[PDB]
C-alpha cells in the first residue's frame, strides 16, 4: 500500500504477509457474505492497483464470482473512459485510462506517481469502489434465501428469527415485513404495540 | 486509526489485520456477553468514525443486535443535531452533523480534520460513545438469566454460585441479594457475620 | 500504555491486541494460579488506569474475584485519600483521589498528564499495586489444598512432591515442614543428611 | 528485500520469518494452484535475487518442478546473455551476466548494488519475471482437467460449473464454450438469452 | 529489556507478548531439556532483572526447580557480597548488592541506571549468569538416565543410538565410551576403524 | 543479528522470538531434509556468531548431527587458525582465531566489533559458511535412499518419480540416470524423443 511514514511523507510498502493471508483466510472461511465486502476494504486500506489485483488473484476457487467481478470492472473501465477521454512528455505525469486506474496497463510506479500527487489521482480508491461495486453484485446473487421465505417458526425464538431476517436483508440489499413474517403468537403481540415500535421494544414484547 | 507517530504528530494509520480478526473473533466467541463492550473499546483505541463502522461491519451474523445499534446510534445522532444546530468557505473545516459523527455522510478525511483539529473535534469518541450505549443495551436484553433466578444450589459451591450472581448482575446492570439467594446453610452462616462482611469474609465463611 | 518513543519522550500508545488477548488467554487457561499474577505485571508495563481498567473488564467469568478485587480497591483507594487529603486553576495539573488513580473519576488525558508529569505522579503504578494486592489475596483463598495436606506419598517421586509442596507453598503465601511430611523412607534418609541440607541435597538423597 | 526506510533511502532488510513460513505454507497447502503464483510475487515484494533463491529452496518436494524452474531460468538467463554481451575497474559496478541476475554468480552486496543504483538495474524484478514465466509454464502442465472435459452436470448448479469451468481454464492460459459445455437445460435457456450475455446475467438466467 | 533505539541510545522497553509467551510455552514442552537453557538466554536478550523476575515467575509448576534456582541465586548473591564489600548523594548511583542484582531490594530505575551508565554495571548480564548456573545444575539433576545406560540395542540403529548416547550426555555435562557401548557387530567394526576416527566416519561404518 | 536502523547505521538486534521459534520448528517437522539449509541461511541473516550459536543450541534432539557439525566446525576453525596465524593494545581490535569465529572464545562485544568495523571482518558469515558446510555433509548421510533405487513404478505417474529422483538427488548432491530408472513404457517414449529433451518435453511425454 501507500501509506506516510513517521516522518509525513506518503511512500510505498509492501503488502504484509499477514494482509495477504487475511485476506485469503476469510474468503476460504466466509466466501461472498455481506460481511467480506468491508473486510476486503479495510484490508485494502491504502491499496494499489496492483495491491487490489493481488488479493484477488490470491483467491483461488470462487472463479465465476472473479470472472463476473472482471465485467463490472470493464464496466466501470469503460465508464470512466466516456467521462474521461484523452505526445506525452518527458518525465512527466499522463492521466489514467480505464485499465490504468484497473492496474492492467499501468505500472507500479506509474500508480504510485498518480497516488502521491499534488492533488493526488486516486487510481487506488476509484478501483476499489469499482471491485466493491462488484463484489456486491456477488453478494445479492449469492444470498441463497429471499426475504419473502424468512418467517419465523413456530416455536423459534424472536430473536433467532431477526437475526435470519436482516442477515438475509443485508446480501439482498423492513420493519412491516419483519411484522408479516412473524409468527400467528409473536404477530399478534406486535400489532398490540402500535405503529412506531423500535426494534428492541418490538424483540422485548415477543421475548 | 488516528495515532502519534515517533515524532509527536498525529497522523492517520491503516487499521490492522491484527486488530479486525482480534474484533471479529470476539463476537464470535462471547457474542454479546459483558465483557466483549469493553474489549471493543480496547480494540477501537484511536479509531476514526470510518474505523468503527469497518469493525461493527466485519461481524457477521448477530444482525439483530446490528440493526438495534443502528437504532441507538440514530437517536444519538439526532441528539447531537438538536444540541448542534448548523455556506462553507474552500478549504474549511465545516461543523459535523449527527451522521457525519457517525460516518455515514463525512469522508475519512474530514473525520481526520475534525480529529486532529487544535482543540480537536472527537469524532471517533462521540461516535464510540453512542456504540457502547447501544451495545450495553444490547447486553442487558441478551442476558437469559435474571438475577432474581441465581440462587445457590443445596451442594453447589459457594465460589461457583457467587460467580453466577455477579456474572448475571454484570449483564443485567447487591449484597444482601446474595445473601438471600444464598442455600440455607450457608445463608445461616451469612447472617451469623452480620453486616458489614465484605465478599472477602463472606466467601470465606461458606467455604 | 505510556512508552518513550524512538525518540526520548514518554507519548501514549495504544494497548495492543497481541496484549489484551494475552491476558484474556492466561486467565482462561490458568484462572488465579499464583504465576498469574506476574503476567499481569509483565503484560501491563507502563499501563496507564485505563489500560488497567481495561485489562480486568476483558476477563469474563471469575466475578467474584473481580468483585473482592473492587473491593480491595475501594479499600486502597480510601487509605490514599486519608494519606492525601485534597478553585483548580485553567490548565493546570490537580492531585488525583483514590478513585481517580482507579480510573473511574479520571479522564486519560489526565491520567497521561499525571504520569508524563515532572516528576511524575505515577497513578498507573499505584493503581497497579492496589491490583496485585487484591490478585494476590484471589490467589491465597482459590489455593485449593492447604500445605498440611501435601505429603509423599509411598511410591510417589520426592521430585514430584517438592512440586506439590511448593505449588501449594507458593499459593498459600518450609524446609523443616517439606522434611516432616515426606514418606517414611526420605524422611529416614533426610533426618540422617543432618540440618542446613540445600533443597538439592535434599533432591539428591531421596532420588 | 530492499525496503525504503522511514527517511526516504533504500536498503537491504533480512527476509522475515513471516514471509518465509508464508511461502513455504502456501506450496504446502496450494502446491500449483493458480492463485499461488500471485501470492509469490507479492511475498517477493522487492526481493533481491538471493531473496527469491531463498524462497524457491525452503520448498521442499516439487522438486520436479524445480527443476523445470532451474531449466525456464537457465532459458531466460541465456537469453539476457544474447541480448546483454558484455578489465572491471576498482570499487565499480559491473553490468550483472543471465547468472548474476539469478543470484548464482553474484554476491548480496552486488545485487543491493545494482537494485539501489541510480538508474536502478533491476535484477530483482529480472529475476523475477523469470520465475513467475517458468512457474507458469508448471501451473499448465500441472492443471488435471482440460477445459474440454468441464461440462455442467444434469443436476449439478450452474454456478458450481462456472466455478470449475473458470478454475481449469484459469490454470491452461471462453463464454460460447460455457454455453456449449452447460447442460441441455440451461443450454436451452442460455440460447434463448441470444449474444451478448454478461455472465452475471447467465447465471441469473440458469438459477 | 533495555534495547537501543534507532537512534544510538540505551532505552527500557517493555517485555513483549510475545516474549513472555514464548519462556512460558518452551517450559510446558521441553521441561528442563538442556535446549531450554539456551532458549532462555536468547528470549532474555538485553534483560533487566526485573524482566528475568518476571520470567521466572511466569513458570507455573516445576517449583522444586525454582526453589533450588533461588537457592543458587542466594548463593551467587552472597558470594557478590563478599567479593564486593559496601551516605548516599542524592541523585547519585550506588553500588549494587547482591539482592539488588537480582532484583530484589532494587527498583527497575536503579536497574536501568547500572545497565545503561557509562561504564555500564551489567546487572542484567551477572543475573543472567546466576541464572543459567542454576538452571544448569537443574539440568543434570532432572538427566533420568545415566550416560553409563546408554547403549546401542542389538537391532537399534546406530544413529538413533548416538542421538540418545549425546543427548544424555549433553544434559549430564566421549568417543571411546560411544564405542564401547555399541553393540557386538558395530563395536567390530568401530575397532576396526582404529583410532581417531571422526563421528561422521564412525556412523558411515556402522550404517 | 546486526541489523541497520532506519538512520543507515549498523547496530545489535537481540534475537526475535519469532526467528528462535521459526528454526526450532523447521528442526522438529523437517529434521534435516535438503530444504531446512536455506531456511536456517535466512533466518541467520545478519546473525553474530553468538546468534548462530543460540540457533543450533535451541535444537533439541539430533544430537548425533550436532556433535558431527562441531567436528566440521573445528575443522573450519583450525584451518582458519593455519591460513591466519597471530600484545594487544588498549581499547583496539585484535584479529580472531577459529575459536573467535566460532563463538567459544569471543565476546558479542567483540564479534559486534569484527562485524560493524570498516572494513568489516564478517566473522558472521565466515562462521555461517563452516555451519552450512557441516549441515550440508549431514543431509548428504541422512539422505534413506540412493538415486540408484529411485526408480519409476509400472504404474507411478511421471511427475511423481521425477518428484522422488530429484529430491533423492538434491540430498545427496542426471537427465540420462532419470531416463534408464523410468518404467519401460516411460523410457520406450523418452527414447523416441531423441537427445536434449528438456525437462518439460520429457514430463510432457510420458503424461
Ligand atoms: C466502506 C465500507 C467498509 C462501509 C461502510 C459503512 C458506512 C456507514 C455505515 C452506517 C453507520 C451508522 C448508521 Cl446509523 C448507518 C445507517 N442508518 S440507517 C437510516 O438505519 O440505515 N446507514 N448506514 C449505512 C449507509 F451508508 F448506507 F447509510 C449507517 C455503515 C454501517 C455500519 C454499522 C454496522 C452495524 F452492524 C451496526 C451499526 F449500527 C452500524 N453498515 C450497514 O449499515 C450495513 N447494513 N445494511 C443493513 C440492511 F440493509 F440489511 F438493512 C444492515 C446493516 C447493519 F448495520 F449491519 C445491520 C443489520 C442491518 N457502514 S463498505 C463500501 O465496504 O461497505
Ligand atoms: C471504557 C470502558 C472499557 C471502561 C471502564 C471502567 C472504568 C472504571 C472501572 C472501575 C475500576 C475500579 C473500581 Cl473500584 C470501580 C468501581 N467501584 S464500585 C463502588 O465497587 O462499583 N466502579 N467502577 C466502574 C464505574 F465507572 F462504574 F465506577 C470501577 C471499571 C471496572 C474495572 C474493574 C473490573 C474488574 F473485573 C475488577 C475491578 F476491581 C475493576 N469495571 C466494572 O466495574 C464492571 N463491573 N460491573 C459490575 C456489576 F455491575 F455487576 F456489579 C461488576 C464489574 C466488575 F468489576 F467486573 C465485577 C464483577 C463486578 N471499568 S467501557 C465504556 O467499555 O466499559
Ligand atoms: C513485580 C512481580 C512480577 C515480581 C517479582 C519478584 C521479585 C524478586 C524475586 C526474587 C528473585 C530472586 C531471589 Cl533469590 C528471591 C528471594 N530469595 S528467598 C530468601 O529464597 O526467598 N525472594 N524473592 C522474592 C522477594 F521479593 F520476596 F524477596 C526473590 C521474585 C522471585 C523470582 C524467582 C522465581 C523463580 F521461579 C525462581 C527464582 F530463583 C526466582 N519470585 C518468587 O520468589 C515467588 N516465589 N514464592 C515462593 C514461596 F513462597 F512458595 F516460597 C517461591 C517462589 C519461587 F521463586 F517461584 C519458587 C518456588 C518458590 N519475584 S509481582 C508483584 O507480580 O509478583
Ligand atoms: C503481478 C501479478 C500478481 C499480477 C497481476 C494482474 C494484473 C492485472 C489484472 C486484471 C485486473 C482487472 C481486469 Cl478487468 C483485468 C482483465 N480484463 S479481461 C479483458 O476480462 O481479461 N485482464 N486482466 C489481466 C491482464 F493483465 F491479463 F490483462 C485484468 C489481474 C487480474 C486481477 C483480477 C482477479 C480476479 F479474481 C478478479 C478480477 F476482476 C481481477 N487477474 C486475472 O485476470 C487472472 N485470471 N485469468 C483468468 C482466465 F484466464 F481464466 F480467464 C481469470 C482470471 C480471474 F480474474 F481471476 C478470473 C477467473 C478469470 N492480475 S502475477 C505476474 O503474479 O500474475
Ligand atoms: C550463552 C549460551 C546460549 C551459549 C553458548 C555456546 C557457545 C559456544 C558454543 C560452541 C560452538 C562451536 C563449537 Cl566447535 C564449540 C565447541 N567445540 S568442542 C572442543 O567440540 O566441544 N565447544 N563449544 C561450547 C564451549 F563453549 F563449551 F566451548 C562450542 C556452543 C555450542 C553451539 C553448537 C551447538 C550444536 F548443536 C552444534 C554445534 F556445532 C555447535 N553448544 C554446545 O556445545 C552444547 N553441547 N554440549 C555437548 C556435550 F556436552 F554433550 F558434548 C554437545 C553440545 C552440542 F554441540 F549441542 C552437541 C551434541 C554435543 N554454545 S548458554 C550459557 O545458554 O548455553
Ligand atoms: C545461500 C543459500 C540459501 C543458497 C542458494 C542458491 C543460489 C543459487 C541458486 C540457483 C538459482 C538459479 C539457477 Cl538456474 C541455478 C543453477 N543452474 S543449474 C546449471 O541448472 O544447476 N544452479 N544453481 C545453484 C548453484 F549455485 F549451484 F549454481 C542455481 C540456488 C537454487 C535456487 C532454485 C531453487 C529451485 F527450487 C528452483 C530454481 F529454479 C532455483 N537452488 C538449487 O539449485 C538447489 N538444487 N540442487 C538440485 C540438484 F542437485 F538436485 F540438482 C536441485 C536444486 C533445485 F533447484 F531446487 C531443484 C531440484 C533441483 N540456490 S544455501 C548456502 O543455504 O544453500
Ligand atoms: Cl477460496
Ligand atoms: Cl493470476
Ligand atoms: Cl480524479
Ligand atoms: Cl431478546
Ligand atoms: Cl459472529
Ligand atoms: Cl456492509
Ligand atoms: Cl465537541
Ligand atoms: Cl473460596
Ligand atoms: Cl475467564
Ligand atoms: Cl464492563
Ligand atoms: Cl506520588
Ligand atoms: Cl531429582
Ligand atoms: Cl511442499
Ligand atoms: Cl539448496
Ligand atoms: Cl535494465
Ligand atoms: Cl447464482
Ligand atoms: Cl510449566
Ligand atoms: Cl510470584
Ligand atoms: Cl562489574
Ligand atoms: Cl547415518
Ligand atoms: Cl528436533
Ligand atoms: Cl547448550
Ligand atoms: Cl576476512
Ligand atoms: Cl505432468
Amino acid at each position: 500500500p501507500i501509506v506516510q511514514n513517521l516522518q509525513g511523507q506518503m511512500v510505498h510498502q509492501c503488502i504484509s504477509p499477514r494482509t495477504l493471508n487475511a485476506w485469503v483466510k476469510v474468503v476460504e472461511e466466509k466466501a461472498f457474505s455481506p460481511e467480506v465486502i468491508p473486510m476486503f476494504s479495510a484490508l485494502s486500506c491504502g491499496a494499489t492497483p496492483q495491491d487490489l489485483n493481488t488479493m484477488l488473484n490470491t483467491v483461488g476457487g470462487h472463479q465465476a464470482a472473479m470472472h463476473m467481478l472482471k465485467e463490472t470492472i470493464n464496466e466501470e473501465a469503460a465508464e470512466w473512459d466516456r467521462l474521461h477521454p484523452v505526445p506525452i512528455a518527458p518525465g512527466q505525469m499522463r492521466e489514467p485510462r480505464g485499465s490504468d486506474i484497473a492496474g492492467t496497463t499501468s505500472t507500479l510506479q506509474e500508480q504510485i506517481g498518480w497516488m502521491t500527487h499534488n492533488p493526488p489521482i486516486p487510481v487506488g480508491e476509484i478501483y476499489k469502489r469499482w471491485i466493491i461495486l462488484g463484489l456486491n453484485k456477488i453478494v445479492r446473487m449469492y444470498s441463497p434465501t429471499s426475504i419473502l421465505d424468512i418467517r419465523q417458526g413456530p416455536k423459534e425464538p424472536f430473536r433467532d428469527y431477526v437475526d435470519r431476517f436482516y442477515k438475509t436483508l443485508r446480501a439482498e440489499q423492513t420493519e412491516t415485513l419483519l411484522v408479516q413474517n412473524a409468527n400467528p403468537d409473536c404477530k399478534t403481540i406486535l400489532k398490540a404495540l402500535g405503529p412506531g415500535a423500535t426494534l428492541e421494544e418490538m424483540m422485548t414484547a415477543c421475548q
